[PDB]
């Protein structure tokens, strides 16, 4: 019987206890990281990443950091292999750049071989170390020109750009490359993109933001989201029918959360905890399971939600061999009005829910995830146990998919000097009260997890948070981004591979 602590002070950093030993054999150990964040805008053209950060500055960071230069990996390539190689990963999960190998969007426009080439030496490198890539087609930086030419996922264009660059990246590295990632955390373009405004393109109501040059978050997430998982299934196809002797696999990546109810005696409370897991996992789940959108979602959003006609809810239901899941972590939920005649309406607002990390007693759900300086009530705190709710629900829930977990981690302070930075403690902590609960899901409910890659394999620009948070388990000097130094959490993480 495995019993995992859900409450500070964790012991699960003890290598004797827990270990790559307590998974099976096969399970896949690694890390994470995305191509805006760590390579730098040397040899590839420009994307919506750079757009959005340049025009609005303060929307890029605290700091207005963005990923000009960052930890440098275009020059540094080898360094993030030597991390990997140190810490005996058997897995790790980049993107690739889209601006980089095709850098005018559109395919027929011509490629860059020098960004092809830039690819094909990382991946080669990964191999002859023994380590398994999991490449990410689109991890949000879309080139600029495609935005700038219909709006990027908010036009139907996109579907058929999405689908020859993908078709690019099959051609040029499946040989080598046997597991495939769509678009990343569907949930996060399509609300924080098109309706908050808080990532790139920027786009939103007038209302809600001002500063966005375009939008409506009311019906641009929807649009985006329907758009999003055509484009998906358009590649999913593609994959499946012309690179079938390739042997490989591919999936979308999901941003999981799990939602329990803020006050768990109060209907109302727990209806919303349940509306939400339609609203944030079903949103795209069951497009991908069924074809369809929750009825929820569909008696709610009414006319706002696009339809599949019958041959695109074929070719979206079960275009997955696997499921990227990503998480970090868990909210109470609690009603909220849904004022769809507002100006002010989101897409957001549809759920009818309120979250929050304190429940209706005073109950703080776990440690402190991510300290707000600009609001202590704002904070965001973990819950470990939601890794091991997530995985069962989605094995019960969405018919027992194979998954891997392609991100799981956590933050500290820009602030701290290099020794603070390194001394990660908190970091072990939240890997491994992780790792416990899924060693402890895959064993009680048989959860077919085959791999986990914790996030950042180095400190990098954080989307939305400049350089002012660390997600690495291996620190990175900004004065000279040339070393990639094990953090304690990387060393933990190493005797945990290797026991
Ligand atoms: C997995 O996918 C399944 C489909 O492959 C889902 O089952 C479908 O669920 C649909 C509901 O979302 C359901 O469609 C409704 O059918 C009603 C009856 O239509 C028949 O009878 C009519 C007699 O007057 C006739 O005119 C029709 O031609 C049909 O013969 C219909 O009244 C509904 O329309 C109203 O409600 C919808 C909102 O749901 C409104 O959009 C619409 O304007 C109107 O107000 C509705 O029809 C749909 O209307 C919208 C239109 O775009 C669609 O083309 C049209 O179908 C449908 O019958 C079933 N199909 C099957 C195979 O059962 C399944 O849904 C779950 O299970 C069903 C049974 C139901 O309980 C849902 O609530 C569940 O979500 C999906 N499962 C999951 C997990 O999501
Ligand atoms: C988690 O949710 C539950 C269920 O909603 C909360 O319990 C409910 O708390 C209500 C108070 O907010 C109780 O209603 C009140 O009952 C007293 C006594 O009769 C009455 O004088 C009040 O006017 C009020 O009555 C309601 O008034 C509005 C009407 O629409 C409604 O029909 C009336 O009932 C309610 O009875 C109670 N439900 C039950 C079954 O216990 C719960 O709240 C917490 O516990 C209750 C018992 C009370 O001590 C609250 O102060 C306390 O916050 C909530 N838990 C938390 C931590 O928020
Ligand atoms: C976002 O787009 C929607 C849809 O075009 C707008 O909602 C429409 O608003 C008009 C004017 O009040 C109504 O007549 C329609 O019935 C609404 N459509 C539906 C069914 O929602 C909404 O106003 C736009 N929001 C912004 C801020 O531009
Ligand atoms: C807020 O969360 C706390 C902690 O999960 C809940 O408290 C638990 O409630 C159960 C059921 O009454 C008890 O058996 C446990 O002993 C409680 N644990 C603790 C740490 O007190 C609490 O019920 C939640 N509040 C609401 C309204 O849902
Ligand atoms: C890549 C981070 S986006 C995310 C998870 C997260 C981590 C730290 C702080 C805030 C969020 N979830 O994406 S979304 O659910 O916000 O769209
Ligand atoms: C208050 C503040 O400092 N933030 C402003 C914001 O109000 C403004 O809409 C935006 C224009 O792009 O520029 C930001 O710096
Ligand atoms: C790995 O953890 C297991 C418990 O799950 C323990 O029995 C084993 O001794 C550990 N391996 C090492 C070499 O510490
Ligand atoms: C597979 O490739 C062929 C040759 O380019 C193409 O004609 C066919 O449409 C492709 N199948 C798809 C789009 O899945
Ligand atoms: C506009 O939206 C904001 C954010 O949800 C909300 O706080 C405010 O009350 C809304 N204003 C209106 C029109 O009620
Ligand atoms: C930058 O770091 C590298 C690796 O530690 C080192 O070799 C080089 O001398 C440093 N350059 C500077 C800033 O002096
Ligand atoms: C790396 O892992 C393999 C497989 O568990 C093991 O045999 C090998 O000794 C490890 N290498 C080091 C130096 O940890
Ligand atoms: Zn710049």
């Amino acid at each position: 019987e495995i019993t995992c602590q859900e409450n500070l002070p964790f012991t699960c950093g003890n290598t004797d206890a827990l270990n790559s030993s307590s998974f099976s054999s096969d399970f896949i150990f690694g890390v994470a990281s995305s191509a805006y964040q760590i390579e730098g805008t040397i040899g590839r053209g420009l994307n919506i990443w750079d757009g959005f950060t340049h025009r609005y500055p303060n929307k890029s960071g605290p700091d207005h950091g963005n990923g000009d230069t960052t930890c440098d990996s275009f020059s540094y390539w080898q360094k993030d292999i030597d991390v990997l190689d140190e810490l005996n990963a058997t897995g790790y999960r980049f993107s690739i750049a889209w601006s980089r190998i095709i850098p005018r969007g559109k395919r027929s426009r011509g490629v860059n071989e020098k960004g092809i080439d830039y690819y094909h030496g990382l991946i080669s490198g990964l191999i002859k170390k023994g380590i398994t890539p999991f490449v990410t087609l689109f991890h949000w930086d879309l080139p600029q020109t495609l935005q700038d030419e219909y709006e990027g996922f908010l036009d139907p264009q996109i579907i058929d750009d999405f689908k020859d660059y993908a078709d690019l990246c099959f051609e040029e590295f499946g040989d080598s490359v046997k597991y495939w990632l769509t678009i990343n955390q569907l949930y996060s373009v399509p609300t924080r993109g098109y309706g908050s405004a808080l990532d790139a393109p920027g786009r939103c109501s007038p209302t809600v933001d001002p500063s966005c040059y375009a939008g409506n978050s009311s019906t641009e997430p929807y649009i985006v989201a329907h758009h999003q998982l055509l484009a998906h299934a358009k590649v999913v196809d593609l994959y499946r029918k012309n690179y079938t002797h390739q042997g490989g696999k591919i999936g979308p990546t999901m941003i999981t959360r799990w939602f329990l109810p803020y006050n768990d005696t109060d209907r109302h409370s727990i209806a919303a905890t349940e509306r939400m897991k339609e609203f944030f996992l079903g949103w795209f789940m069951g497009p991908l399971t069924n074809g369809t959108y929750p009825q929820i979602m569909i008696d709610t959003v009414g006319e706002r939600l696009p339809s599949f006609s019958p041959e695109e809810s074929n070719l979206v239901k079960g275009s997955y061999d696997f499921l990227g899941l990503n998480y970090y972590f868990t909210q109470y939920a609690q009603p909220s009005p849904n004022p769809v005649n507002s100006t002010n309406h989101t897409a957001m607002m549809d759920a009818g829910a309120k979250l929050t990390y304190i429940n209706a007693s005073g109950h703080y759900i776990g440690p402190l995830f991510e300290k707000d300086k600009a609001d202590s009530t704002d904070n965001i705190y973990y819950y470990p146990k939601g890794i091991y709710s997530v995985m069962d629900y989605f094995k019960n829930k969405y018919y027992n998919p194979l998954i891997y977990v392609t991100e799981n981690g956590i933050s500290t302070p820009g602030d701290e000097n290099r020794n603070q930075s390194m001394l990660d403690y908190t970091r072990i902590d939240y890997l491994c009260s992780h790792l416990c609960f899924l060693n402890k899901v895959i064993k009680e409910k048989d959860v077919n997890v085959k791999g986990y890659l914790a996030w950042a394999l180095g400190d990098n620009y954080e989307f939305n948070k400049g350089f002012t948070v660390r997600f690495g388990l291996s620190y990175i000097d900004w004065n000279n981004v040339t070393d990639r130094d094990l953090k304690k959490s990387g060393q933990w993480y190493q005797s945990f591979i290797s026991p």
